[PDB]
């Protein structure tokens, strides 16, 4: 099938590291995921000595569906490059398991970060960086699917990082509810637009410092609530325009969200009038 | 929608200690006040969705529902009823009080009077006993036209006196149409239990089922050994389709060997069904 002729292409020069310069350290992260772990890296990419990297593989009993995740990452990530995008350097693909080798985030996620805190001008970069990052994947056709705060990462000097490629889709549902689009629960669509409104849940994740968004509402009540017309309140210590910014993210017409050129303008306006 | 055979009041539940968590949902430890003619309390598990829990979750648990409501047999998991209406669904199922099959057989390893060769101490007689009753489960099922894809130690339950409950039915599938599901995307069953012709072809059949009871069998004779062990599961697509096959394990019979080997057979209707399986452990009990 479609993933059995993805492997064997994949097991057969610009990506492919060599197994024996790879130390594999410390468990970073666990979950639906994956597996990511911290390694140091000789000779990666041309560079000098060791690299500290994170690598991300498998998790224990993984299914079909994650194996053909993790290979569309490679893919995907093979294809982009941005400040603001987690950068790959290479696989291990003739060695026991798949391996991807990416650029370490020295303060792990965003909502791990937020959560242990920063002003709001901090805040405002770390909205900014990760709109930039998405106005690159979006002018590249990619719809990402998944951002949220957890699958955001936190680099040296505070550098957000996007990440976690397995659900994206170049222009069933494994997305978790709290961050989908109206259209996406509804009729399963998904474009740079269900990016926006996910990347408005994002924004109400950062403002509230890590916060759980919807709380106290199962997801399986919220499907009526975003119909009917509700929307999660201003939350505490967010300014009118911050939250004007959300709602607009979270339009029931998508036409009428805001594409990331305009989320980027708004932060960049922002910070000059602070 | 509210079906009354089965909805039961809210305030009637009380949920506790989360007995476990993972792809296949939560389940918690919970009581049920008056639950289906049973004055008082009654101690029982609850299925529920974890946090973050997505579309796919959520259809996977109702479908469970749907499955469970219809299928009755005393090695599966019994439905009790659900709360459905205004807050999360809660599915109310028979409590296992031994855990999962693979947590049982790897707690045999450790406390005693362990595996010999009361309800702690075990005999091959035993291993062959949980294995026949959940074949008679699963041929039950393959009646009701169920292909349950999932079938795994970690996914049978050991309740009290020890009798085996297939459960974790939400990757399950009605093939009442054409004996056969097919998905054009990629499945969320772990590729060491798959069927040769599920992992390249995407097909699941109750034979597909029978290839997953062969794993299950090498599971329950290695006391929860893990499947494959130390090959990465994208080395399965080559491994299976050269031939290569699990070897006969420490602790196996040559006749339990060779009903493991058939069920691995590369053609599905070269594999026994379920009714000669269970013939199969029915003559090694009385032997
Ligand atoms: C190919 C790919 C890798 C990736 N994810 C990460 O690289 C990372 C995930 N984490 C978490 C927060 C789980 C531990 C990281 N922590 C520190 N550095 C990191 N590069 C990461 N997504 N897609
Ligand atoms: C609707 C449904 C329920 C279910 N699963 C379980 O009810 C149970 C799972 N576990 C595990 C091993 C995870 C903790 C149980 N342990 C003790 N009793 C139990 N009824 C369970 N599948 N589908």
């Amino acid at each position: 099938g479609p993933l059995s002729l993805s492997v064997d292409a994949f097991k057969i020069p610009k990506w492919e590291f060599p197994r024996k310069n790879l130390v594999l350290g410390k468990t970073l992260g666990e979950g639906e995921f994956g597996k990511v772990v911290k390694a140091t890296a000789f000779h990666l990419k041309g560079r000098a000595g060791y690299t500290t990297v994170a690598v991300k593989m498998l998790k224990e009993n993984a299914s079909p569906s994650e194996l053909r995740d993790l290979l569309s990452e490679f893919n995907v990530l093979k294809q982009v490059n941005h400040p603001h995008v987690i950068k790959l350097y290479g696989a291990c693909s003739q060695d026991g398991p798949l391996l991807l080798i990416v650029e370490y985030a020295k303060y792990g996620s965003l909502r791990g970060f937020l959560r242990e805190s920063l002003t709001m001008g901090d805040l405002i970069s770390f909205a900014w960086q990760i709109s930039q990052g998405m106005q690159y994947l979006a002018e590249m056709k990619l719809v990402h699917r998944d951002l949220a705060a957890r699958n955001i990462l936190v680099a040296e000097g505070r550098k957000m990082k996007i990440s976690d490629f397995g659900l994206s889709r170049d222009v069933q549902g494994r997305i978790p509810v709290k961050w989908m689009a109206i259209e996406s629960l509804f009729d399963h669509i998904y474009t740079t637009q269900s990016d926006v409104w996910s990347f408005g849940v994002l924004l109400w994740e950062i403002v509230t410092l890590g916060g759980n968004p919807y709380p106290g509402i199962p997801p399986e009540r919220l499907f009526n609530l975003l119909k009917t017309g509700h929307r999660m309140e201003r939350p505490d210590n967010c300014s009118e325009e911050m939250y004007r910014l959300m709602l607009q993210c979270w339009k029931q017409e998508p036409d009428k969200r805001p594409v990331f050129a305009d989320i980027s303008k708004d932060l960049e306006k922002m910070m000059v009038k602070r």
